[PDB]
């Protein structure tokens, strides 16, 4: 903790008061059966923040690799940043506080960091006890049905949860710049945080800029491009060159000595946007979390923004093909 | 109007119950001192739709060529489609039905077909006698200043307008597809028509395909693209390969003696998307009217469909260089 080099114990200040890692790690597709070692060995490895969602179905087990680190004393818990996600199933206002204590009842916590609304998508409600994760059942097969509950109406909830303290920080994800700039006029507090994917093959510079512009912090989630998404076998990210063997990426981490994969981070995290890259490989662990202790250059942004061609591979568009959701469009 | 040949009557039913022409007159920089004798032999040429705003400062010109062809029995009154649009500065809903009153009062009008909200920008409001149009201003020489109006807030004013019959129609112009998406949530009346820049450079498919799925029509603007932003020096404009000179454009328009530009016109009215060529030019009119009375095949849709490349002309990103208006981000 004394030397003058960039590490992973770099913060961001949101615009709540509360620091939030640069670097933290991402809990999708982390397997249930080895999720709690996973989280507690990254936790021993020096991660203090974790990327959480009601949808992901690992939130009790995620829990447990936190409490065991607790327990043990290798960190206090104001130590650690936990962000989870509101699901699609609970933009009623009536159920976004039931949401975020069925969060905290599976992870047995007290309070969690950041809350988000996962997506500005309103499905209709399912009981806890009838579908968890829900996912993207709607009480109706495999029928989508949705909720008129427009996101300010969603928002005003979540802005009551931050006077309890049960939600330190609460923000948004998978808005678009223009969602944000509507939210913006009702908001009593600004979102803390949008999440966002963000890779090389989609930049969005203006909603980058329009967001920091207004003291939003960005996270970036799925970095490594279409990496996450081949174990799924999307048929696009199958399809899609990868980072790692991008000559523009390869040449940069030639300069540097450092893998693709962490040029492709860095990209990220030098531009003040957050990252969490996700592995269940304990040997990835170290090379992720230390990123942030080399700089690319003026040239290297330069090259890899030629990079950009507004390609999504998360886009809820696929989801539903009988009522497009065109959040994207 | 006995020949079974595509015309110019040809219309499309609103969700309102309304009729709106297909093929209307366009009335961005008509110029002032020759507006009301352009519009009144654009109705003798055939003309019916005529597409206004507060914004274009030409509303009484406008109303004076309607009510010439009224006083002379070329048409009647419900023979005639007349838009007018919201300006940015009016979106506070007190101050959404002043602005209605005031268009009917320049135009000597009893109602209008069509009430657009003209952006989702909301500007700081500025009085009639102030300065109108306002345009730019913000009351504050060169700055812009906002108001905290979330557009559903002025949806809903609008809404009010159709009860007392002084708009028969309401609807939206430069929403991206997630903002019509949130709206609708909170919506008691859909939107009857969406206005958006729409030409083979950008072609935006999936925003065409979403909203017409949930039956509201789509308006295109700037059907030639870049032409109509070269008076006024826009730099991207002035560098942009015409469209009347594309080669893909070129060999359609050679196949069916038709112009590029009744191809360009018709590439949307054939798809359902309503058109509004604007002309000064006496001679363009009746090229301009006369457009649906042939068809482009499969094939040349396919070939039209390689041209877009998300090239926006009519962009508020470049209006306020202190606070970046995101609303296409
Ligand atoms: N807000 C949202 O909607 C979502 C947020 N997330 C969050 O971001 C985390 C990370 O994004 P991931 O998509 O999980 O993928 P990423 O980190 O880009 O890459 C993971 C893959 O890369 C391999 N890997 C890791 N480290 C590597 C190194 N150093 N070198 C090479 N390859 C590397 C991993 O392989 P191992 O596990 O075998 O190592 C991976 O293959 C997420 O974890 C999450 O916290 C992401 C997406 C969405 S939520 C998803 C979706 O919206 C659903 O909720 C609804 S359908
Ligand atoms: N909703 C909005 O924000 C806006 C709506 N409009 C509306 O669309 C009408 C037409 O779009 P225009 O941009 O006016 O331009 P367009 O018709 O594409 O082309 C006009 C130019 O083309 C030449 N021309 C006409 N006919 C031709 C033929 N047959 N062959 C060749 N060239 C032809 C014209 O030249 P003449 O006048 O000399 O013939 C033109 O040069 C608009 O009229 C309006 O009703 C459009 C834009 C926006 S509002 C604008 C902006 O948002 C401001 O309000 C705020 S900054």
């Amino acid at each position: 903790g004394l030397v003058p080099r960039g590490s992973h114990m770099m913060s961001i200040k949101l615009n709540s008061g509360y620091e939030m890692p640069l670097v933290g790690f991402g809990c999708w597709k982390v397997d249930n059966a080895t999720c709690a070692d996973t989280v507690y060995n990254a936790i021993k490895v020096g991660y203090r923040l974790f990327d959480a969602a009601m949808d992901y179905g690992n939130c009790k087990e995620i829990g447990e690799g936190i409490n065991r680190a607790l327990d043990e004393g290798l960190v206090a818990r104001d130590e650690l940043f936990i962000t989870s996600k509101l699901w699609n199933s609970y933009h009623d206002p009536k159920n976004v506080e039931l949401a975020l204590k069925k969060v905290l009842s599976d992870m047995k916590l007290d309070y969690i960091d950041l809350f988000l609304i996962h997506f500005p998508i309103a499905f209709k409600f399912v009981p806890f006890e009838e579908k968890y994760p829900p996912a993207f059942y709607c009480g109706d097969g495999d029928n989508f049905h949705y909720e008129d509950v427009p996101l300010l109406e969603t928002w005003k909830a979540m802005e009551k949860l931050t006077k309890g303290g049960k939600a330190k920080s609460i923000g948004i994800s998978n808005f678009s710049a223009a969602l944000i700039y509507d939210l913006l006029r009702g908001a009593e507090i600004k979102p803390a945080v949008l999440q966002i994917e963000h890779h090389p093959y989609l930049q969005q510079p203006r909603l980058i800029e329009y967001v920091q512009s207004q003291g939003i912090a960005i996270t970036a989630y799925s970095s490594f491009g279409p990496q996450s998404f081949l174990e799924l076998k999307h048929s696009k990210a199958l399809d899609t060159p990868t980072l790692f063997e991008h000559k523009t990426i390869t040449s940069i981490a030639d300069k540097y000595k450092k893998t693709p994969a962490q040029v492709l981070l860095r990209w990220a995290s030098q531009r003040d946007i957050a990252i969490i890259p996700k592995s269940n490989n304990p040997d990835r662990l170290l090379q992720n979390l230390e990123v942030n202790d080399f700089n690319l250059s003026k040239e290297d942004f330069d090259e890899i923004s030629k990079l950009d061609q507004d390609l999504r591979f998360n886009n809820p568009w696929d989801w539903d093909t009988k009522n497009r959701i065109p959040i994207f469009a």
